[PDB]
């Protein structure tokens, strides 16, 4: 079966959310697309994005070096393409800011907008966690940026239950 997303709360006609961890969720249902929670010259130290690399037995940063050699870092609100390995088809590696570390939280609506790209994507909740952004404003900027199927695995059932209560107020 493709993109056999279970036990999803529909938010939006394009928005899903589960209490879940994004890399379960890669192994069970092998997507079409998985989007990496990503930094500019795509080292996956920790984290959901060193979650991710792990789970491919680092084939993950082994490739993304290669395309940071060729093409050069990446842009905050930008994206690249590179293989799903055993997770998906496709890993959309997205860069979100960082605002801990001062970059613009309004580049949060150019990052989501790399998920219009693709028809249906399991991702994170981009620039929550140590990236500093508040999580429900994320959650905000992405019902009303993306316009294809988005699956969104949060992987913390108190936030799962805020975000869920902020949304349906
Ligand atoms: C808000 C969090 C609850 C959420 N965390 C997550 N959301 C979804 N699936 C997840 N898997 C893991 C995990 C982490 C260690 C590990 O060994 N395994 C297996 C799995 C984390 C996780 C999240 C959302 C976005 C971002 C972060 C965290 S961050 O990594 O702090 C910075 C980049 C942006």
């Amino acid at each position: 079966e493709v993109n056999s997303f279970s036990g999803y709360l529909k938010l939006t006609d394009n928005v899903y959310i589960k209490n879940a961890d994004i890399v379960e969720e890669a192994k069970k249902v092998k997507p079409t697309v998985v989007v990496n929670a990503a930094n500019v010259y795509l080292k996956h130290g920790g984290g959901v994005a060193g979650a991710l690399n792990k789970a491919t037995n680092n084939a993950m940063q082994v490739e993304s070096d290669d395309y940071i050699a060729t093409n050069g870092p990446l842009k905050v609100g930008g994206s690249c393409v590179l293989s799903g390995h055993n997770l998906a088809k496709h890993c959309l590696h997205v860069v979100g800011p960082n605002v801990n570390k001062g970059e613009d939280i309004q580049l949060l609506k150019s990052a989501y907008e790399n998920f219009n790209q693709h028809e249906v994507l399991l991702a994170p909740l981009l620039s929550a966690g140590i990236f500093g952004a508040d999580p429900i404003h994320s959650l905000r900027v992405c019902v009303d940026t993306v316009r294809t199927n988005v699956y969104l695995a949060v992987f913390d059932k108190n936030l799962y239950d805020k975000l869920v209560s902020s949304f349906l107020e």
